[PDB]
């Protein structure tokens, strides 16, 4: 009886095996807008992803995995709120059963239908596993999916998923360039928080983008043909894998722009 997104299972459940799911620092949260203060502070994010260089995609029964190889100092996330130098290790997204849900953050309690979170981890402590054990080891890029117009550069993880349909599956996925991925604008929201998934570690400062990317809704449909089962075993959609808001408490939340 492992977690998951069920109502036996889902994220009313998870503190049971994971206390921290009702700590202090725990995400998703909705964004108010309102209520963010602008930090002139904080610097413009830097994105270098040029010499990003994609592994394998995994299904791992509740997202689809796009792993990246993190033996050198590669694709690196820094500046914004950061010190230091995070490197990418994954992306993965999170998805409704419908258009009208399945972003984890939400922006004055909006829902969009999907939210793409691409993984980094800091280099001062060496690996990701060690990093996760730091309240400043990770940093989440969080981008916003809304239907309408496609994304050319999702394309290539769209057809590939036909390929890792249920748990455990992976397949190779080498040269996917994650610049695809991004909006126009690197403005931003920033605060401390955690995993959005059991082991609900409080190790993230997330930074979430304000402009969402579009998507198809073709391209989205594919997400939902996913399973969180695994081969021979009885078809769940891979749908509604969004963990809900959960309290602010003593947080802010700072945006990088006016
Ligand atoms: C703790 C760990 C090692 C043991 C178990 C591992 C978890 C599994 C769940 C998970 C979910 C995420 O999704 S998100 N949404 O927070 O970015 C991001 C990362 C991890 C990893 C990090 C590394
Ligand atoms: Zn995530």
């Amino acid at each position: 009886h492992h977690w998951g997104y069920g109502k036996h299972n889902g994220p009313e459940h998870w503190h049971k095996d994971f206390p921290i799911a009702k700590g202090e620092r725990q995400s998703p949260v909705d964004i108010d807008t309102h209520t963010a203060k602008y930090d002139p502070s904080l610097k413009p994010l830097s994105v270098s992803y040029d010499q990003a260089t994609s592994l394998r995609i995994l299904n791992n029964g509740h997202a689809f995995n796009v792993e990246f190889d993190d033996s050198q100092d590669k694709a690196v996330l820094k500046g914004g709120p950061l010190d230091g130098t995070y490197r990418l290790i994954q992306f993965h997204f999170h998805w409704g059963s419908l258009d009208g849900q399945g972003s984890e953050h939400t922006v004055d309690k909006k829902k969009y239908a999907a939210e793409l979170h691409l993984v980094h981890w800091n280099t001062k402590y060496g690996d990701f596993g060690k990093a996760v054990q730091q309240p400043d080891g990770l940093a989440v890029l969080g981008i916003f999916l809304k239907v309408g117009s496609a994304k050319p550069g999702l394309q290539k993880v769209v057809d590939v998923l036909d390929s890792i349909k249920t748990k455990g599956k992976s397949a190779d996925f080498t040269n996917f360039d994650p610049r695809g991925l991004l909006p126009e604008s690197l403005d931003y929201w920033t605060y401390p928080g955690s995993l959005t998934t059991p082991p609900l570690l409080e190790c993230v400062t997330w930074i979430v983008l304000k402009e969402p990317i579009s998507v198809s809704s073709e391209q989205v449909l594919k997400f939902r043909k996913l399973n969180f089962n695994g081969e021979g075993e009885p078809e769940e959609l891979m749908v509604d894998n969004w963990r809900p808001a959960q309290p602010l408490k003593n947080r802010q939340i700072k945006a990088s722009f006016k």
